[PDB]
């Protein structure tokens, strides 16, 4: 009972990547696996738990919460199709939303509890995972390396999968701001909220707050640069800015908070770099996420971190110490659950199966649950324009007929296909509007199969759908030649 | 009379496609005949085809409206609060808004004719007079006033389909989907008759807009609705229509209908069951619209089924006469008809002979909740392949544990030739299914194997990613015979 335990693989982080690897090594290959996490259930104080950032304070609750936010649009848009009810009685109870999310998230926590009790050679250890040596993980009561040892775990192989954490800027009064972590637990919806960042978390939470805000509430999103959502298609960036604007979100571009102080009433006084001021009840920082490397004591074994602070890996998830691997947000690349999952599965097939495999980081389909949402896979046209001599862009944009009736004329569906015009290969596909995230998944499979634009236009539409726009573009709307935009070819 | 390269009888999905490509792509002279310039009684179809006027478009809009019965109830779960007892569904408003949407489309097709060189719209009833002449008359009666005689080097038959009405006493007291679109009042009790997608769709529509104590019944003559769709999906959407308060009578078929003193209809079934309803909507089938064409004047061969016979290039037995869309009784979908029109016109005026592929067409049923499907159901596939595998995923979505629509099970199924892992068919029931399936259509045109699905990186969180997370077959067919494990 006072003895070290010995394992084929120790995984630090029972999240998206770590649980895929752990489960696969144990049930596909009969390896003996230990999995360390700091908490068995979602919430304060450590927020991520068993199941990772995605289950506890990420993809899962944010989706249930955006689902809730969509009803403000449904209730309003119902009028146009003939629905009548007292508009004046309509109230949004945040406490019911939060309590329902809390139950859904705890159920997944509990299902995970049972997986670990039941499955041979897959064990759960509660605490903070640190590297003592090439073959020993120590599990401490806290992230403080001086805290009590609960366990020592011998591992032939060690998987680093501790994920990421919110980045807080060093500004005066930062202690009066929150991250996405605390947002999930606010006991009441803020009347006034600044969400700081042009990234998918700022935009997603702005929509949530915008819908659950009490009477006379206001949601402000601020971003240091000119146009939110860097990395996504410029048409889609511009349009989702109009659509957030049209739903009563104030977008402050080229603005950045310099300091936060309390007003005498407990509210927050934000001073921007520009000298502008805003009073809010909540300042949610969402300016980025950083690899959680601190607490691992990587120094003890000399695991190399990148310039940026991520664990350096090759294509096979291998650090500079052989037998020590890193996957998911700790590698500080694409910060997505299914990428974490694919990397973990590829790592286990390589180390423990004998089917070596490297995750493909290109043509990865992803979504933004803005209202309305983004669906995207592959290159945006300006990235394409720098790698291929001739890029074609197929664009279709329209107001869905249903929104001529709903009264939401402002909800432009946008569908964009980017091709290598030399040979028709689809490089990239971008969608804005309802069902964009469900449309784009299958588009992922197409691109992995090197679909050309003719493979798309030769497929017969399903009518009536938004999706059918993708099988209806025969003529490029414009081109890039040698990196330069033009309606026509010379 | 006037001179044309192409006369198109019918200005619908396939006819307008064919007409538009002939004029704007090949510089041909084109006459198109339809019987009405905009939607609704007396002829229901018009400029646009059945889809635009009394089919895909209005029905989608009206299903969109019916969905708000689920949205309003399901919002409680996410903490939305309002006086439920003040909730009322105004059908008149829905119809008026549908009507405006359809009229603006009819007007934009007028627009297109006025502005398109070599493309002419003629109002009236087309029929063949001889091999090279289309007559347009005042009405369907082949002895009404000639309006136009059109000399044509090529003639395209594109008159579409009509609701099949069975030969039973009191069939006059029944409506079709055409009249459903124009009901002045939402029926309190209604009987949709038929297991196909039109009966199911309308059942959903009426269920939402029904006045206070109303009731939607759907009856089908055989034991399970929606023949031709995956059997699991067929069983599940049955469960889910019942759950939302729609009575499904299986193995029941109307024997007659009579008038009640209050203007309601008394339906007697073959079993001798009886049901009093405000409306009986017949949706047992659709048949090629071939009567008014006078096909005998030239001897265009019909199939036993009633549809105009064509080869794979939509050519009839008469040299310069072609048929596309519903009139050929192949797949009765708009994009299939558009794809035949385009294909015919390239063949005849483009010397690039193209045939339309009728395999692995994606289709949708706009049930609540909706179906999305492409390619073979496992039963058809078991008759064509030694080793078929079926991968199955079925769950209540987390959002329906919260809304309280616990009954809304999502179903994803992939059918494969297990010999090589080739994806034969994909079948979805759940929110987004019709959106999910479109690109699956592109996938089946790229010889996607099951492993191509499960090696694609998921988009999380979605229903769609369930397609890319199935690696172990649930069960198999070996020489036609369902079994859980392989014999080895
Ligand atoms: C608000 C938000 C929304 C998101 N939405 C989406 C989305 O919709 N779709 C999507 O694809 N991605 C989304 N993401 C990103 C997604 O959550 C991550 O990419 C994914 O969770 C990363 O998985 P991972 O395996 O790298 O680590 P994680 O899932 O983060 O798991 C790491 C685990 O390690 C634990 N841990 C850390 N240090 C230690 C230690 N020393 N010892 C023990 N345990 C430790 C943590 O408690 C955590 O449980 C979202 C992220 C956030 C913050
Ligand atoms: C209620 C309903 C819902 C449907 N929903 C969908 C759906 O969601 N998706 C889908 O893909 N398909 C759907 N369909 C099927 C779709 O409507 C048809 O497959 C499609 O419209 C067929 O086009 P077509 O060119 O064959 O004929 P049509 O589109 O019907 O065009 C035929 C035209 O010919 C005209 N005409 C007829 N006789 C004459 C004559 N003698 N002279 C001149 N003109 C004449 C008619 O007025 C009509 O406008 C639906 C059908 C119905 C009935
Ligand atoms: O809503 C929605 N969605 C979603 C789904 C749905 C639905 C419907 C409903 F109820 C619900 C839902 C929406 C809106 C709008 C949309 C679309 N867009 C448009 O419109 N487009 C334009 C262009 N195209 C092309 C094709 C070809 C052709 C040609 C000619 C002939 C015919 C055809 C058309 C056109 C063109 C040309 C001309 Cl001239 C014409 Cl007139 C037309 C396509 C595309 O969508
Ligand atoms: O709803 C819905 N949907 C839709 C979308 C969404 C969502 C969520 C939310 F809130 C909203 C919306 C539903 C429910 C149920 C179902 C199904 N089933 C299951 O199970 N799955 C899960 C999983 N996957 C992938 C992978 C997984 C795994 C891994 C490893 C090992 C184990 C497992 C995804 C996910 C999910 C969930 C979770 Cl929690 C996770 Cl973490 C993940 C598949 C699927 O779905």
């Amino acid at each position: 009972s006072h003895m070290s335990k010995a394992f084929d693989l120790v995984v630090i982080g029972a999240g998206s990547g770590g649980l895929e690897a752990g489960w696969n090594a144990a049930t596909l290959y009969g390896k003996r696996v230990a999995v360390v996490d700091v908490q068995t259930s979602h919430g304060p104080p450590f927020y991520a738990a068993l199941g990772g950032t995605c289950v506890n304070v990420g993809c899962v609750p944010k989706k249930l919460m955006v689902t809730g936010a969509q009803y403000m649009d449904h209730l309003r848009e119902s009028a146009g199709f003939g629905w009548e009810f007292d508009g004046s009685s309509v109230k949004a109870n945040w406490k019911k939303l939060i309590a329902a999310k809390n139950e859904a998230v705890l159920d997944i926590n509990k299902s995970y509890e049972g997986m670990f009790n039941d499955t041979e050679g897959l064990d759960f250890f509660l605490g903070w995972g640190s590297l003592e040596s090439k073959n020993v993980v120590v599990v401490r009561e806290t992230a403080d390396p001086k805290s009590a040892v609960k366990e020592r775990l011998q591992a032939d192989h060690i998987l680093l999968a501790t994920g990421s954490w919110p980045q807080m800027p060093a500004i005066p009064g930062i202690e009066h701001c929150i991250s996405s972590n605390e947002a999930f637990y606010l006991p009441e919806p803020p009347r006034r909220v600044l969400t700081v960042g042009g990234g998918f978390i700022s935009v997603e939470f702005a929509g949530i707050f915008n819908a659950y805000k009490p009477p006379g509430g206001k949601v402000t999103l601020c971003y240091r640069n000119n146009l939110i959502l860097r990395g996504f298609d410029e048409t889609i960036r511009e349009e989702v800015t109009k659509q957030l604007t049209a739903n009563g979100i104030e977008i402050m571009t080229n603005e950045n908070p310099a300091k936060v102080s309390l007003n005498t009433d407990g509210s927050k006084h934000v001073t921007f770099e520009s000298g502008k001021t805003l009073d809010v009840d909540v300042v949610m920082m969402a300016i980025g996420r950083i690899p959680r490397t601190n607490d691992l004591q990587l120094g003890n074994v000399g695991v190399k971190l990148t310039p940026k602070g991520g664990v350096q890996v090759d294509e096979f998830s291998r650090t500079n110490v052989p037998n020590i691997y890193a996957i998911g947000d700790i590698t500080d690349r694409l910060m997505l659950t299914p990428v974490a999952i694919n990397e973990g599965a590829a790592l286990v097939d390589t180390v423990f199966g004998n089917k070596p495999r490297k995750t493909d980081h290109t043509r990865v389909a992803s979504a933004v649950f803005s209202i309305p949402p983004i669906g995207t896979c592959g290159l945006i046209e300006e990235v394409a324009a720098k790698e291929f001599e001739k890029v074609a862009v197929y664009m279709s944009s329209f107001t869905p007929l249903m929104h001529n009736i709903s009264g939401s004329k402002y909800k432009k569906f946008v569908a964009k296909i980017v091709t290598n015009h030399s040979d028709g290969t689809v490089l990239g596909v971008h969608l804005l509007g309802d069902g964009a995230p469900e449309i784009i998944q299958a588009v992922g499979v197409c691109l992995r199969l090197n679909a050309k634009i003719s493979d798309f236009y030769n497929t017969i539409g399903v009518h009536p759908t938004s999706a059918e726009e993708l099988c209806s573009m025969r003529t490029p709307s414009y081109y890039y030649v040698k990196g330069e935009k033009m309606e026509k070819l010379p």
